[PDB]
């Protein structure tokens, strides 16, 4: 029993971590197979800064322009390249470490563990999750952009987050592995500020039903509710919308502790409307939403 | 910016984890360079748990019947020894994954990576604290026993924990590397329990200062207090006694903030009286025990 934010194992990743550096400018890279993948704004000077021109600043570059460490071995590249928003740097030489890979965009909502580096080396790992406006609530510092987000299934790490930038509320932004932001975000220098967010409603009901496997009910009742009954207390409260396909993901949880979705929905809207008057869940004193129904199933 | 529950990578100690089969019981076991650690009651039948003798189970085994297996290959077990609560099966091949490594017991109070582990294979790694009454609020399920605990300092893995057993309460007790039991628990059946706990103030303390560097401010004053005076609060509120120790240990962020250790005091028995009226600090609302002084200059 027990319940705790958990990241998968982090190894098959710290030995992709690499140092990029260009000019006075370092920071992280994922070195797989021959290619080193790493944020573009690492050829930014502090200048260029308000509207920096990418394919200005590459051609401007040559191979002897990126120095890459992986540990105390230099990787001579032989070739560069821009794909969207990341540099890829081909490299004299093959990762021997390259875990089995794929590159995948998550969805707002979704869970991954982070890997947070500093000057190619691994210092923490944590789960985060993306948030419906599409930023993370990271914890990372001056160095750490470059830090990879993954989950793995099997023996396969799926790559889905590199980190770029942390905006003005301390929260974090990055892309996908094919250079591609995560929400209305861009790499230069903007007055750029997160959207409006919301809480991740079938996430709060997951979380629910792993408080229920590990004992705590003082929050259930006899009392249920309808689909649409229920949606418009989350819509009151800034909660997204829960859909059928969401009871649905949440029926193995639901069959296992036999709360039927809707009762638990009944008594996620009295602890919205009452709040929790000095009690806690699974030793919170707010309802978390960045636990997914598989997250759920995997550790309890 | 950001605060988040943080673990060391795991990596080091991934490539340490190994199967141990003794009849029909399976758990994991830690292989560092030709030994293999695991619990010893691997030798324990369901016939005997109320008073197992160890040393008797022990002299009845030979080598032959402890299987031990590192992913795909299976390792001949050369010999084997019990130390207190720990079985050391020694191999006839060193680990040539072994880290630099050190055999380290922790204090209450103190936090360490948990790499949770299932025949063998780490499924996830999570940040733990050791708790004043020596449990662990842990994450384990069936067949968890012999994952382990640690801290990484450098290169070196400082081993402080192995996990041995899950107390009615659901939390967790397990041992240190030398087989020495954390608290007053014993490997075999009784109605053991956990005893009465406390909060851990200098880490509450950490955690309010974490939340100053990363800009709450809400919960501060211009009160201060005497040592002596916040200690009578923190007796009313099951809240460990604070020493002249911790307040030179919370010297740094103290000097990193410019609120001093005395007037943080103050706005901790003000929270303690008053509770949060609703707002949350650093995304909690309770006041987190978790994070030492350590964890906090690591992080922020
Ligand atoms: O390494 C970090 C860094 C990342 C982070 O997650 N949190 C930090 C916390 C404290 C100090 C630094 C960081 N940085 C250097 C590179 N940078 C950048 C450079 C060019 C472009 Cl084009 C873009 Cl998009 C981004 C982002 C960031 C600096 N920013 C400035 C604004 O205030 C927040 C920090
Ligand atoms: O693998 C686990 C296991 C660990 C855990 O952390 N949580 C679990 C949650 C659910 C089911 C199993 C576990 N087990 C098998 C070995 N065991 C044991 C065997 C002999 C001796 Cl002598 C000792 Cl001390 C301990 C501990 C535990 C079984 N217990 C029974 C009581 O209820 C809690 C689980």
């Amino acid at each position: 029993s027990g319940f705790r934010k958990m990241a998968f194992p982090s190894g098959k990743v710290e030995g992709c971590m690499v140092q990029v550096t260009c000019g006075t400018t370092t920071l992280n890279g994922l070195w797989l197979d021959d290619v080193v993948y790493c944020p573009r704004h690492v050829i930014c000077t502090s200048e260029d800064m308000l509207n920096p021109n990418y394919e200005d600043l590459l051609i401007r570059k040559s191979n002897h322009n990126f120095l890459v460490q992986a540990g105390n071995v230099q990787l001579r590249v032989i070739g560069h390249s821009m794909q969207n928003c990341v540099l890829k740097l081909k490299v004299d030489t093959a990762n021997p470490k390259t875990p089995k890979y794929k590159f995948v965009r998550i969805q707002p909502g979704q869970t991954f563990s982070v890997l947070a580096c500093y000057n190619g080396s691994p210092s923490g790992v944590y789960q985060c999750a993306m948030r419906p406006n599409f930023t993370i609530k990271g914890s990372f510092l001056n160095g750490s952009c470059g830090s990879v987000g993954f989950n793995i299934d099997y023996d396969c790490v799926s790559f889905c987050y590199m980190h770029h930038m942390e905006l003005p509320t301390g929260v974090h932004a990055g892309t996908d592995l094919e250079g591609n932001f995560y929400g209305p975000f861009v790499d230069r220098q903007t007055a750029q500020a997160a959207g409006t967010d919301t809480t991740i409603t079938v996430n709060v009901l997951a979380w629910l039903y792993a408080a229920v496997i590990n004992g705590d009910r003082w929050f259930l009742n006899r009392f249920t509710t309808t689909l649409n009954d229920f949606n418009l207390v989350a819509m009151k409260y800034n909660y997204e919308p829960l859909t059928q396909d969401h009871v649905d993901i949440l029926g193995p949880l639901s069959a296992q502790t036999g709360i039927a979705v809707l009762d638990m929905c009944a008594s996620l809207k009295e602890l919205l409307q009452n709040g929790m008057n000095g009690r806690t869940i699974l030793g919170s004193a707010l309802l978390e939403d960045e636990f997914t129904p598989f997250d759920v199933v995997r550790q309890c």
